[PDB]
Formats: structure tokens, sequence, C-alpha cells
């Protein structure tokens, strides 16, 4: 149906789209960036990443696509020689939607109420904005641990090969509904305690980051990374939304980890 | 109903169960060790994985309980100065279960068929008869990775604060029908690479460890140690089966963790 | 001879300095804050590494000493409790002195040559700007690798148990001329490679960091964090400038390591 | 002078020892394996191990060199196609030998004395026989920490890029005497608490090892693994003693590493 296409920018990616536009032109398919139905990233994972925000408030209508032009993408699933057949097999549908889940970030601020919500398909962070990082973790609202440390990491499932797996996180299949949180080098002595260890939420269960001193954090949504002032509370739980992939062909997780970090 | 109190066998826990039984007996509960329907145990979380596998044939008629006469055990959730409430709210009944998922172990064997199966409430591990230990891991039938190193561990998520904690593996609420592989020093270079980060499959994912050359293994299930000899294959996936336990107030597992780890 | 006082500047602090220094006027001790023979920090580490910094251009004329009024800082061997026995030790002197070693820290500019030296007695470490981080390592005039990630962390002796440790770095001795490398979250898969151990140089080895895209870094040296920006170079090695300890009883390093992270 | 050549055993490796001999006697060199001088392994990293232990008795009077056969080893510095320039630079002699440090590990029994040495290239564990494994561990008469866990390593600097590698210790260049601890999977809550991090010691430091409960220990040194009964301590430290390389040409330290892990 409605389709549009977004591209890393460079000389390889802007030409792969038009050639996928001149190809779509022989179909049923009309290209709309304001509607669209099959949203087209052409470029690495963090252009897909963009793409997936620009359409975040429209996810459950729209069906993702990823094509590499460099090195494989971790959202990418199809190489650009394969364009065509992806034009084709597109342009003719009976392809299956998979789902990954999301992870909903909430950020309350002080001098009276005001909340801002994010979706993250790889993760959401918290540092401070220079000075020592001391908040208190609260699950459920019972008072978890206090962290100083540089940081902390909530991960999706996709998102546990990023970020969170450079901070030792444990690698989960996207079939799992969960959230992972892992420190950023936390210090440990005799005064200072942190659990250390990643630890993996469920649905439904909320985490709520909760400040001690200083009230202004460095908050990364993705690669988008703002400094929050005043800040209340970072409430961390599985977003009830799910991002869909347009899947043609059978690409597993763990193949596709092992051709990202074991051999390919 | 039918009710069964096992010991670790110290002074204290032997007289904590002989004052237990004299309690139920001013109820309608009958002491039996052959069927029974409560299993209580009285010592650490090694006495409550010998209570599990000594009625693992009956997991789905036993609501399992646990007392820790030392620290805080991980599956106890009682005090001793609590038994005797214990007695009175287990006579009465109208309790609650909680079912926490298994892990299922299969071990085949070469020179024809023949097979083992085991089931584990916190992991199961594999290490080499001595020489070095060299296992391919194939992931629902796909080639993941050639392991060399010391060993690996599959862990159930409330294993996971187990030996699974102490190899680097993630913490993982219980709810999750999970379980989690976590690697025993990998050897890493030019020539040999692992995955390196714990990994956290599905229920329905097989996990399959096949020799490469040595075909003897040391293959631990909880507490249980044994040389297998002509090993083809060691398979592991969630099991069906679940363990229930009898929860009387609300102990949450993070709040477990918390009293665990960090401070009580 | 010549000494001076440096305080928290908390209510506590104050009053032992004060305290300390009516003692010393019964003896030949004069206060000089200008050219001191003995410096004394009352507070904590950070409130001794000011001291270091303060006077770090006579290091080789000066021995310092450190009273930790929180709990045990690990630049302080001495509690408040025994500040007169320190006086009248001090006073009558016969002392011996202990050295730890220092890191050199070499920061080149572009846009013609200027350079910017800087000693640390617990670390110096790495970070960008706000983009991606990326410096090419070099030691010893070799490319070693390529990293990408978080930063980086150089260590002294006895800088390992602080920064250092919460990153993965080993603990070593301070008698032991060298300095520690330590990754922040690298990442790792098929075309980004690190050796993820830390490492660890002896004296008259050079560690030189060298920028790939972008040439603004934050550099931290001890607690100063400044914004670098056109920087061309960042060298690292064991300087040739020493800190000198007033000792007047045994405290060795390793017990000094067991009373803060095992029990006190 | 003297000299030797120890074979891995393979074709490949057979016949090009008997192609050196077949150079060596063509100059004034004299084969004898008893009292060699120069001692020559064509192999891996394992046949340099054993090249090492089989003369560690004459080690002052022998100069080592490695040839790998297979991919490179970390003690060879020699490619098969190189060997004929090995033969005649070494004919010619006017080489340098350069020295890495050693670790000595005694081993006390009980009833009675006696003693056992060994010294180590690489490195020495320590594991328990079957059970739980229980140690305190004596720093320099010092009780440091009481370690519960799968065993501990002790490493050489140039045994750091080996097992104590796959543990998470550091890397230290080989002119540091130093030798470095690492745990293997210790456990940590409540109530068990080890240090973690792996620690650097100099020369001159003793680290025991003493039985808690069990006193039977698998005890490695290098590739060798013997099971020790009646074992009352192990203690290590930096030997006196040294391995002589005869170098021909500069492959430092860094490089090396950097072959071996980061790209060749
Ligand atoms: N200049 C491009 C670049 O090299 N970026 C990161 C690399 O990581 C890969 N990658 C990404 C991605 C991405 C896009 N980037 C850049 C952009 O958006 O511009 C934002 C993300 O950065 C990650 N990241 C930040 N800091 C670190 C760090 N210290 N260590 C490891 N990862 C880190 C965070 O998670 C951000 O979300 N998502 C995944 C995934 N799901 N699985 C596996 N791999 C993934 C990319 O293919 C690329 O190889
Ligand atoms: N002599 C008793 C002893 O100290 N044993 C182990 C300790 O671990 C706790 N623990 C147990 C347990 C247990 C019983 N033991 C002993 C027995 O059965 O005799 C078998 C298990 O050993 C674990 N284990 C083996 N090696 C290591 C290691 N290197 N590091 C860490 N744990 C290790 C494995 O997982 C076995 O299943 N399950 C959990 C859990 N779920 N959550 C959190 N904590 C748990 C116990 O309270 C105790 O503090
Ligand atoms: N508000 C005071 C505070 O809690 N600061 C740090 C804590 O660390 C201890 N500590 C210090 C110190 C110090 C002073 N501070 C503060 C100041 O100067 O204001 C600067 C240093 O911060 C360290 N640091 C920074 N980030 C992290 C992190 N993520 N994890 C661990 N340590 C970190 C760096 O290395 C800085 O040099 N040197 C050592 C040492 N040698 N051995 C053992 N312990 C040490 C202090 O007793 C204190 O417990
Ligand atoms: N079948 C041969 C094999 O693959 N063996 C080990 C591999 O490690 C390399 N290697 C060796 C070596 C060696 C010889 N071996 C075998 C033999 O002697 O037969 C004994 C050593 O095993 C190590 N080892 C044991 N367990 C583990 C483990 N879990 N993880 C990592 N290493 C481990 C210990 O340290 C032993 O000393 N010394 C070093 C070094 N200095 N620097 C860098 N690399 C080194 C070898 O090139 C080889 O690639």
């Amino acid at each position: 149906m409605k389709y549009m296409i977004t591209s890393k920018g460079d000389e390889k990616s802007d030409l792969l789209r038009l050639n996928m536009i001149a190809g779509f032109g022989e179909y049923d398919m009309e290209y709309d960036d304001v509607e669209p139905e099959i949203v087209i990233s052409i470029g690495g994972d963090g252009t897909f990443l963009s793409a997936f925000h620009q359409y975040e408030e429209r996810l459950d209508e729209i069906a993702f696509i990823g094509i590499h032009t460099g090195h494989l993408g971790f959202y990418a699933d199809w190489r650009p020689a394969e364009a065509d057949k992806l034009v084709k097999l597109l342009a003719k549908g009976e392809y299956q939607k998979v789902s990954y889940p999301l992870l909903k970030t909430t950020v309350k601020y002080g001098i009276g109420k005001k909340e801002a919500t994010y979706l993250a398909l790889n993760e959401s962070t918290v540092k401070s904005s220079g000075g020592p990082f001391v908040v208190d973790v609260v699950i459920n609202d019972i008072h978890f641990e206090r962290f100083r440390g540089d940081g902390l990491c909530m991960s999706t499932p996709s998102g546990t090969t990023a970020y969170n797996k450079s901070l030792g996180g444990a690698l989960m299949h996207p079939s799992i509904e969960a959230m992972q949180l892992t420190e950023m080098a936390s210090i440990n002595n005799r005064v200072y305690r942190t659990i250390g260890s990643p630890l993996v939420f469920p649905k439904h269960h909320v985490v709520s980051l909760q400040p001690v001193n200083d009230k202004d954090f460095q908050i990364s949504v993705d690669h988008l990374s703002i400094l929050h002032r005043d800040v209340q509370e970072i409430r961390y739980e599985v977003s009830a939304k799910k991002i869909h992939f347009a899947r043609f062909r059978s690409f597993p997780f763990w193949r596709r980890v092992h051709d990202s970090f074991i051999e390919d």
C-alpha cells in the first residue's frame, strides 16, 4: 500500500532508495511519508532507529524493514543485492509480521506535576550532569538499592545486543517481554553496595530511579540524549506498544547474533 | 492433608521438626512421606534442593515450604521463630500457590540409543572429565559456537541468584519462563571465539551441546554431579513441569534478592 | 618543621584541625601553608587529593598524612581519636617516609604546538564531548587497537582501588612502578575489536591516545575534569615524581585493602 | 654450542626438526639433549611449556626459542618459513637474551613435614577434589579473605595472556616482576565476601592458601594437574629463577599481544 523509504544519505543509500522507488512504481505501491504502511530504512542500525522514532505514533499501523548498506545492521535483515526481490515480495505481500517489545520511559519533574514519556527500541540510560551520579532504585515501590557510579542502562530484548552487551548484560531472545537493567561502573566497598549483576524484569514490573542529591541527569533514549533538570523520578516498564517487522524468510535471532558477533 | 518434614539433621533442625510434628498433631494433619501434599524443608537451600529431588515425580501434587535455621536461604521464606504460625496457617489452609519454572536436561549416549532426563531447580552444568572441554553449541538445530573453556552453566530463573550469578549471569524474575546459559572461563583469541555474554532462552527453545573430541563429561544437576561416558548430546530446554510453593504472605522476589545480597 | 593542615570544612574536621594546631603550638612546629614540610589532610580521600594537588610542585619536599573523619579513607591512615598521638610522634619526628608512584598525563593540542602536563595520584580518564568516543591506542609508537566505547581510564597503583576497580581492573601493590589501563564499555562485534582486558604498563612505556574523528574530549585528572578542544594526542607514562607519606606504624596496603572492602 | 630440539610430534613438526638438525650439522653445533645450551621447541605453546619443564633444573644455562607450526604460539616468536635464518643466526650467535619472571609454588603436607616446590611459566591453579572449595587467603601472614568458589589462579606476567585472561585478569608486561591472583566463580552474598578483583603482588610477597575443611585439592602447574592429599598449605611467590629467551629481532610483547588477540 502506502510506503516510504528513509536513507542514511550517503551516495550508496540514496541511489538504492531511488532505484527501489522506481521498482515500486511498477506496482500498486504509493509513496507516502505521512501515513505509510511499510517503512524501509536504508543504511545502518542508526538509520533504522531514526526511522522507528520518526513514526513511533503509528507503530501499530506500520511494518518496518531494514537494508544495511554497510556491514550487517542488527535491525537490517536485507542486503542491498536483494533489494529487487524485496520490492517484488513486498509488492505481492502475503508476508508475516513479527513483533519485538519496547521500553517505556516516564520522566517526572518537580515544581508541580508535568511528565514526559519516551519509547525506546534499544535502551534508555541515565547519567549525571557533571557531578556524581547517585540514585535510589525502587522496584515495585520497594527500595532495592542506592546506586553510586557512572550510570544505569535499561534495555529492551532486541537492545540487549547493543549498549547492554558492552556493560556485561545478558542477550535475551526478543520473544521474551522483559527489560534488563545494567550498571555502569558502580562503586562497591564497605559503605556502598549495589547488586552488580544485571537484572531482568517482566512486564508490569516498574523500576523507579529517584534522585538523592543532584536532580539534574543526562537521559538517553536510543540515539537521543537530553539534559533533564528538576527531575523527580524516572520510571521504566515494558511498553504495551510493540514494533512490527515485515518478515519474508527465516532469519532467526540467534543466527542474527551468531552472524554479528561470532563469524559471517 | 498429608505432609512430611525433611531436616538438615543438625540438632537445631531436628528439634524444630519434632516440635512442628507435635503441633501438626493438634489438627487434621497426617504425616506421610510417601505421598505427601505439603513438603516442609528445615535447614538451608541445600536441604530444600534435596527435598525437591526427593519428590520430583509428584511435583504437581505438592506445595513446598522452606524454613532456614541458618541464615536466610533463598528458597526459605520462613524463620524458625514463625514455625508455630506456619503450623496454624498451614493447618487452616486457604493459602495460595506460586510456581517457578524448571530446567529439563536430556543426556543422550552412544553405542545405541538410551537417554537420561533430569530436572533442575537451580541449574545444570557441564565440565570435562580431566582433559580440555570443547563442545559445539547448537541452538534450535543452528550451529551457534564452538565453546572452549572450563564449562557451561544452564540456570532456571530462581537459579540465577546461585552459580549463574557468580559467573556473571543476569538475575531474572521467576515469572519469566526462561533458562540462562553462562560461560566458565572461555578462551578467546584470534582462532577461538565465543559469544562471552550470558544467553537467555524462552520456552520451546532447545540448546544442544555436542562433543568435538572427548566424549566424557562431568554433568551436574543442582547438587548431584556424575561423570557421564560415551555422551552423544546434552539437550537443555525449559521444562513443562513446575515447582509449586505454598505462600502465606507477600515476600517479593526482588525483596528476597535485596535481603540476600544488599542488606538485612 | 613547617606544617599545614587542610580541612574538609565540616564542623567535625575544622575543630580537629584547630585542636591539632593548638597541640603543635607546644612544639617547635611552625604553621606555614606556602612551603610546608608536612601536609595533614583532615576529611576524606577527596580532601587528600586536593591536598596533593595543592602542593604538587613541592612533592619531593613534603610528607603527606591523612586523617579520615568519615569512614576509612584509603589515603587516610589515621583516625581522629589518634590525632594527639599524631601530633606527638610528628613533633618528635624519626618517622620513615614511603613513596607511591604517580601518573604523568601530557595533552598536546593542534593549531601549532602547545602542551599541558598533569600529575595524577588516582587516575586520568578520557571520554568524548557528547558524540561517540573513538581513539587509536598507540603503545610505544606501535598501533595497538582502535577503541570505540565510553572511555578509557589510566590508573596509578594506589589508584587501582578507586575508579579502576569499578571498571574491572586489577589491584596492584603500590611498590610496583606501573600504570593500568581499563576500558569503559567497549563495543565488540565483527567489525570492532578491543583487547577487553585491563593492561598493566611498566615505567618508560608510553601509551598515546590519538583522535580519529572528533578532536574534543573530556579529560579528568583525579577530581578535576576539563573539556579539552583541538586535542592532537594524550600521552600516559609513569611519572618520575613520587608522593611521599609520613608513616608512623605498620599498616600494610593489603590490610588497608582488606579493611576497605572485606570487613572492618 | 650444545642444542636440542623438541617436536610436537606431528608430521609437520618432526620434518622441520630433522631439517633443522641437518642445517645445524653445517656449523659447530652439537646435538645434546642432556646439557643443551639452546632448546628449540617446534609446535605450539603446549610444546614450549613441556620444553621448559623438561629442563627447569638448568634454566640459567639455557636460552629457549619457539617455532609455531600451527597458529602463532605466544611463546613462539618464529614461523617455520624462517627456520633456516634461525639456524644461521643461531649458528653465528651474537644474539641477546631476555628473561621473564617465574612463579614458585610450595605445597606443604601434614602428618609431619615434607614439602614439594614447583616452577610455573604460565600459572598455578587450585581447585577442590570434588566437594566445595574453601580456603583462607593469607598475604604476608595477614588473613585477607576466606574464598568460597571454584578455585584460584596465580599467574606469571607472561602467563597473564593465558588462563588468567579468561578469568578477567589484567595483562602485564613481563618486565614487571610480579604474580597475579584471579578468582574462579566466587560466591558473594550477605555471609560470604571476596575481593572479586584480580590482585597483583610484587616480589618477596607471599600468598598462602590454607584449608578450612577438606584438605584435598587439585593443583595445576602449567599443563600438569595432580590431586594433592593431606595438604596443609600452598604458598605462592615470585621465583628467584627466570626463563631466558634467545632473541634475534625486535618483537615487542604488546605487538605479540596485538597479533594474538586483535588481528594478524
Ligand atoms: N556509528 C554507528 C555505530 O557504530 N553505532 C553503534 C554500533 O552498534 C550497533 N548496534 C545498534 C546501533 C546503533 C546506533 N547508535 C548510533 C546512532 O544512532 O547514531 C546508537 C546506539 O549505540 C549504542 N551504544 C552507545 N554507546 C555504546 C557503547 N559504549 N557500547 C555499545 N553500544 C553503544 C546504543 O545501544 C545506542 O542505542 N543497535 C544494535 C543492536 N540492537 N544490536 C546489536 N548491535 C547494534 C550498530 O550496528 C553499530 O555497529
Ligand atoms: N554449603 C551450602 C552452600 O553454601 N551452598 C551454596 C550457597 O548458595 C546459596 N544458594 C543456593 C544453594 C545451594 C546448595 N548447594 C550445595 C548443596 O546442595 O549441598 C548447591 C548449589 O551451589 C551452587 N554453587 C555451586 N558452585 C557455586 C559457585 N562457584 N558459586 C556460587 N554458587 C555455587 C549451585 O547453584 C548449586 O545448585 N541456591 C541459591 C539460589 N537459588 N539463590 C541464591 N542463593 C542460593 C545457599 O544458600 C548457600 O549460601
Ligand atoms: N564523595 C566522595 C566519594 O564517595 N568519592 C569516591 C569514593 O572512592 C573512595 N576512594 C577514592 C576517592 C576519592 C575522591 N573522589 C571524589 C572527589 O575528589 O571529590 C574522586 C575519585 O572518585 C573516583 N571515582 C569516580 N568515578 C568512580 C566510579 N564510577 N567508581 C568508583 N570510583 C569512582 C576516582 O578514582 C576519582 O579519583 N580514592 C580511592 C582509592 N585510591 N582507593 C580506594 N578508594 C578510594 C573514597 O574514599 C570514596 O569512598
Ligand atoms: N590444545 C592447546 C590449547 O589450545 N591450549 C591453550 C591455548 O592457549 C594458548 N596459550 C598458552 C597455552 C598453552 C598450553 N596449554 C595446553 C597444554 O599444555 O597441553 C596449557 C595452558 O592452557 C591454559 N588454559 C587452561 N584452561 C584455560 C581456560 N579455561 N582458558 C584459557 N586458557 C586456559 C593455561 O594457561 C595452561 O597453562 N599459553 C599462553 C600464553 N602465555 N599467552 C597466550 N596464549 C597462551 C595456546 O597457544 C592455545 O591457543
